[PDB]
């Protein structure tokens, strides 16, 4: 038995669990995500949730699948993923969902692209908020990811828990919830209004709730805390990077300093340190200087997961030692808390 501190104080048992198993399991490996894992590939033949790229590459799924909001809210334009999500959960692997919601300012104006959606960079969180003309409109989002969160439930009718990444890379502003969008004070209201919409309006109980900036250049715990949403809104410390193909130690030498980063603030505030979202021509090494830079930082390695979103290169990455797929995880989801 472990006591764990959630954002959702009444999250279900599998939830505490799932928390309670990244707490332990990232001082002993990295586990490796992948976006769209057994939806998308270039070598898959079905989209059925029983096939991914890298299990055609090492023989073993990734153990943390990611997923987002454009398969739950209308017009779910990636289509459903409830059946994928369960064959995935059913497996033992670790579900991760970001969202890439719409900008309720601008959304019925879509037609020519990014017009009305994530990329659509007119501002729209002061609008959003309550009080907000487009208060409704973002409520409708929530909605709906509410009511698919409480509605994902295994073959036992037990809830499958989900790590939800709210409002990603907002300290660019190239999504409409950015920094040239908001002020520090008006994005952390956004991020906490949605996680009390979800958990006390609507009561979702089946979620972690992720925060994930882009990766600073001034690697500083106050840079990552100005437009922190709070520890008291928070369970899971992560950053999205995306680097050169080419002359990439600098950027590399970054992503450890990153993950350095969140590492130690995760520990001196009860939360899992995590690598969101990490991507880039090709580099066959890449995998290969990912996973030998983390591991010899102190700090970097005790991240739960690195996520992703040169065939050699990635079997080296899976026959490391310190990296973790599906079948490399086990207990996650009835540990006693
Ligand atoms: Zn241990
Ligand atoms: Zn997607
Ligand atoms: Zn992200
Ligand atoms: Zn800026």
């Amino acid at each position: 038995p472990v006591t764990v501190k959630l954002v959702d104080s009444q999250a279900t048992m599998e939830t505490r669990s799932l928390f309670a198993f990244m707490q332990e399991q990232r001082r002993h490996s990295i586990m490796f995500g992948h976006q769209h894992e057994t939806t998308q590939g270039l070598t898959i033949t079905r989209t059925d949730g029983t096939q991914s790229d890298t299990f055609n590459a090492v023989g073993d799924f990734a153990a943390v699948y990611g997923w987002d909001t454009l398969s739950i809210v209308a017009p779910k334009a990636e289509g459903d993923i409830v059946a994928q999500v369960k064959k995935a959960y059913a497996r033992g692997g670790i579900i991760t969902v970001s969202s890439h919601f719409d900008n309720p300012k601008t959304d019925t104006q879509k037609g020519v692209w990014p017009v009305g959606t994530s990329w659509d960079q007119t501002p729209a969180v002061v609008d959003s908020l309550p009080g907000g003309a487009y208060n409704p409109v973002l409520n409708g989002y929530l909605d709906q990811v509410a009511e698919w969160a409480n509605n994902l439930k295994d073959e036992q009718g037990r809830l499958i828990p989900v790590i939800f990444r709210l409002y990603h890379e907002n300290t660019g502003s190239w999504f409409w919830w950015g920094d040239k969008q908001s002020t520090p004070e008006q994005y952390k209201q956004l991020f906490r209004y949605s996680v009390e919409y979800l958990r006390d309006v609507k009561g979702v109980r089946n979620f972690l709730y992720a925060y994930s900036p882009n990766n600073f250049w001034d690697v500083t715990e106050a840079n990552y805390l100005e437009r922190y949403p709070g520890d008291e809104w928070v369970d899971v410390l992560g950053f999205d990077t995306y680097g050169p193909v080419a002359d990439n130690a600098d950027w590399f030498r970054n992503v450890v300093a990153n993950a350095a980063l969140v590492a130690r603030m995760a520990e001196a505030r009860g939360k899992i340190p995590v690598i969101s979202e990490i991507g880039i021509l090709y580099d066959n090494q890449w995998y290969r200087k990912l996973i030998s830079g983390l591991k010899a930082d102190p700090d970097a390695r005790e991240i739960a997961f690195l996520l992703v979103w040169t065939l050699e290169d990635f079997q080296a990455f899976y026959a490391d030692e310190f990296t973790a797929f599906n079948r490399d995880i086990e207990q996650v989801y009835q540990r006693p808390t």
